[PDB]
């Protein structure tokens, strides 16, 4: 139920996503996720719920139901972050409000950099996303030293296209290569091309939204739901499962890590039922077939942001 990382770590296949979970309800959440086997939590600063999702982690790590070393617990480095002189800072601030002392897997969230500030998403009177300087390259070296300090196991990215996973990879002194790339997948966004790329650099893919994201705030009406897709629901009651789950199984068997969100116990729990069935080789092929390059997860006001990386075909 593990995947092999380029750093020697094996991260649970399964996670547990936090995205939208409201502070209130996300403690009891991660509580009833570690207590029916999940061992992998998706968390991010941006979130806003890193305090409660680290209490629910401290008090099962108290209450003995699991030790620091089978969890696998990963955070991102916000946007308005980027400047090498911030980064370890921001990394702290998360191990602080998780309670953690260490993350396993710590990655850019996006591969754009925004105005220092405490706004998340800075803005010009116009409306146009104000970038930071900041290259890549240099934030990735100060990722590097949140590794070689202990701050942190693994170090990754997330949102990057393949040009811009290439940079890293051809960074001159690259000292640590980046362990996962967290992007949208599903159905609609299978993502072939980026995928492969960077499995072929042994680089491992987290699929995120797996579901659609149907809890965007930004979705309308008129938008695709993945869950009532009539299509998925034949492969899933074929299988005797939920479309859920036939959704999230569908990346494990790409090699792919998928950390589908609730914060629903029945949902949680049901989520991670999904190691006691199979797809089939066509069912996958299937699955695939339903690209639409239909991507839910992006931001207008970024558009124009040097580094906004879905400009490119992948
Ligand atoms: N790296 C990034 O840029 C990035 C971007 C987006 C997401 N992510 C990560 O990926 C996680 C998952 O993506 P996501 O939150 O966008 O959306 P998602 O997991 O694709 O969809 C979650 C939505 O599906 C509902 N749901 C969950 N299980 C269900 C089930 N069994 N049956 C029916 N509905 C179900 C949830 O409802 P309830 O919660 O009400 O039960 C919620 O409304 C995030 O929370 C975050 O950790 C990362
Ligand atoms: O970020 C999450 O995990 C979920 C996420 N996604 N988005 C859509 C985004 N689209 C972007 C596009 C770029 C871009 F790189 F393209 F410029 C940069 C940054 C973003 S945020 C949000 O606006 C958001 C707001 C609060 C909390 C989480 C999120």
């Amino acid at each position: 139920s593990r995947i092999l990382l380029n750093n020697g770590a094996k991260m649970p296949i399964l996670g547990l996503g936090t995205w939208k979970s409201p502070p209130g309800q996300v403690t009891e959440a991660v509580k009833v996720a570690i207590d029916v086997g999940y061992r992998h939590i998706d968390c991010a600063h941006v979130y806003q719920n890193e305090n409660e999702v680290g209490v629910a982690i401290q008090e099962k790590l108290r209450e003995q139901v699991v030790k620091r070393e089978e969890l696998f617990i990963v955070s991102k480095l916000w946007c308005t972050y980027h400047e090498k002189g911030l980064v370890k800072g921001a990394c702290q601030k998360t191990l602080s409000d998780l309670k953690l002392d260490y993350l396993d897997l710590y990655l850019i969230h996006w591969p754009t950099g925004f105005k220092p500030g405490k706004e998340f998403f800075p803005l010009d009177e116009s409306g146009n996303v104000v970038p930071s300087d900041t290259n890549i390259l240099d934030t990735w070296a100060a990722m590097e030293e949140l590794v070689d300090e202990g701050l942190v196991k693994a170090i990754g990215i997330s949102n990057f296209n393949h040009l811009q996973v290439e940079m890293i990879l051809n960074k001159p002194g690259l000292k640590y290569k980046p362990a996962v790339n967290q992007i949208e997948c599903h159905p609609y966004l299978t993502q072939e091309k980026l995928i492969q790329y960077c499995q072929s650099k042994g680089i491992v893919v987290t699929a995120y939204s797996p579901l659609g994201s149907p809890d965007r705030p930004w979705a309308k009406p008129e938008d695709p739901s993945l869950l009532e897709d009539p299509r998925i629901k034949a492969i899933a009651a074929k299988h005797n499962k939920t479309t859920a789950q036939v959704l999230i199984r569908f990346p494990m068997q790409r090699n792919l890590v998928v950390i589908p969100k609730s914060v629903t116990p029945e949902r949680i729990a049901e989520n991670f039922k999904v190691f006691d069935f199979e797809l089939s080789s066509q069912d996958m092929t299937t699955l695939l077939s339903y690209n639409r390059n239909w991507r839910v997860c992006a931001l207008l006001s970024c558009t124009s942001h040097k580094d906004y990386p879905f400009h490119e075909e992948f």
